[PDB]
């Protein structure tokens, strides 16, 4: 659609402020991929089939390996609920997550049409 590239620069757009300081605070478990071994959590690729992360987005928008918002905003939406399936829903990370999907849906709740 001819409306996909002007979609892109809302979606990276997002990206952006996603890894911007303004959302440190709470963005900073996503910006690279779960290292599992590292952190000890040696169920996690037996519970999570699609790790994503704000680092792998970021290589896919830049690949231009989205073709439209849509398949963007999966990849960003699956990277939240992996969080929410691995971590008991009082975990701090969960909140974490919360509020970076607040910040997420708002402004892609804004997409130009």
């Amino acid at each position: 659609h001819m409306q996909d590239p002007e979609q892109l620069k809302h979606c990276n757009g997002i990206l952006k402020e996603l890894l911007s300081k303004k959302h440190a605070a709470y963005a900073w478990p996503f910006y690279k991929p779960v290292d599992a071994s590292a952190l000890g959590l040696h169920d996690y690729h037996d519970i999570i089939k699609h790790p994503m992360d704000l680092s792998t987005v970021k290589r896919k928008m830049e690949n231009r390996d989205y073709r439209d918002a849509q398949e963007f905003a999966a990849d960003v939406r699956l990277m939240f609920s992996n969080c929410y399936k691995y971590n008991p829903p009082d975990h701090d990370v969960v909140a974490m997550a919360r509020k970076l999907q607040d910040v997420f849906e708002f402004r892609y709740a804004k997409m130009p049409d």
